[PDB]
């Protein structure tokens, strides 16, 4: 059985650059994941000697 | 044969800038998943003493 939380750091950053549109910025923040999982394995194995 | 599910809801952020006019954006996303990995393994193994 597993359970996996992380939250990832995210961050970009808004250039524009043409003929009328310019304009500087950066982007800071953290998202969120919750995770959930079950695994069901089975075997079998036969060894002669 | 295992299932994983991961619930999240993942918020970036970011502000946005133009040339005479600044805004910004945020935005978080709920979700569900059902994502599920099958195996099948064969293997065979010689030893000698």
């Amino acid at each position: 059985t597993s359970r996996t939380h992380t939250s990832e750091v995210h961050g970009n950053a808004e250039v524009h650059a043409s003929f009328f549109d310019i304009g500087g910025s950066v982007s800071a923040g953290f998202s969120n994941s919750n995770s959930s999982t079950v695994a069901i394995d089975h075997s079998l194995s036969l060894a002669g000697e």
